[PDB]
């Protein structure tokens, strides 16, 4: 009930024609559904717009890349707006608030929360269109669930997003692999070695993507594995073995993480 999935992460929204209460109606064009929720945040807005002015919004395209996420070490929720069309002739200073609420687990009805209940925080904008925004997440409140509506203000005239739900463990993001060093165990195997971030409450796959690349003999293998360290079974001499490792969720679907350093270790 007024609860929608987000299936898959790729998601496109439009939005279509039909001051401080201009209200325009978004929706997400799926490749098999059509889902149009309002947020919660205005619910008095039944305005009359005048269809005179619609004409206008032809003729600017409402389209805008924001990607909000949590990243893997748990402490920081980090959002990041950018603006496709990269003109300099027009810098317009733009402001970007994240409204978020974590309300508990109340067994006497399913009560609405009534305004202000969201937080307001301002967020630290650069000059080169770039906002960075440090919101201190308690550990106690990691496992709630998380309600975001993306408020937008600009000249009295405000912008609200689409309400959508979905767990934020879902796309774990971990920080880039540092102390990672290459070896060969006297047993006869290659350890490649990592110090994992430890705050991880639940154990985290990670796939690495290897390639035996000899002068003709070509071998590309691909294995998942949840520990520390990486054992391979009779590494070849005199061959180029490269690593590159992303993050998923173990269970279910999830976003790959960022795109760590690559490093090449040569076998004489």
């Amino acid at each position: 009930n007024l609860s929608y999935p987000i299936t898959p992460w790729r998601f496109k929204l439009s939005c279509m024609p039909p001051l401080s209460k201009t209200t325009f109606h978004c929706c997400f064009r799926s490749e098999q559904d059509r889902n149009c929720s309002l947020c919660a945040d205005n619910i008095e807005g039944k305005t009359f717009v005048s269809t005179v002015n619609s004409l206008v919004f032809q003729q600017i395209d409402a389209n805008w890349n924001i990607q909000c996420w949590l990243k893997g070490d748990l402490k920081l929720f980090i959002c990041y707006v950018e603006s496709l069309f990269k003109n300099l002739f027009r810098n317009y200073n733009y402001k970007v608030h994240l409204l978020y609420v974590l309300p508990e687990v109340l067994e006497d009805s399913p009560l609405v929360p009534q305004k202000g209940s969201f937080q307001m925080v301002h967020c630290n904008c650069s000059v080169h269109e770039c906002c960075e925004c440090l919101v201190p997440v308690p550990t106690a409140k990691l496992n709630d669930t998380l309600l975001m509506c993306l408020k937008i203000t600009s000249g009295g005239v405000i912008f609200q997003s689409p309400l959508m739900s979905v767990q934020p463990i879902n796309m774990v993001k971990p920080d880039p692999p540092l102390g990672l060093h290459m070896e060969i165990t006297d047993d006869g195997n290659l350890k490649i070695s990592w110090s994992s971030p430890p705050l991880v409450p639940f154990p985290l796959q990670y796939q690495v993507k290897y390639s035996e690349n000899s002068t003709t003999v070509i071998r590309e293998a691909d294995k998942i594995v949840s520990a520390t360290s990486l054992l391979v079974d009779s590494i070849l001499p005199g061959s180029s073995y490269e690593v590159q490792v992303r993050g998923k969720r173990l269970d279910g679907p999830g976003i790959w993480s960022d795109w760590s350093t690559p490093r090449v270790f040569t076998t004489q």
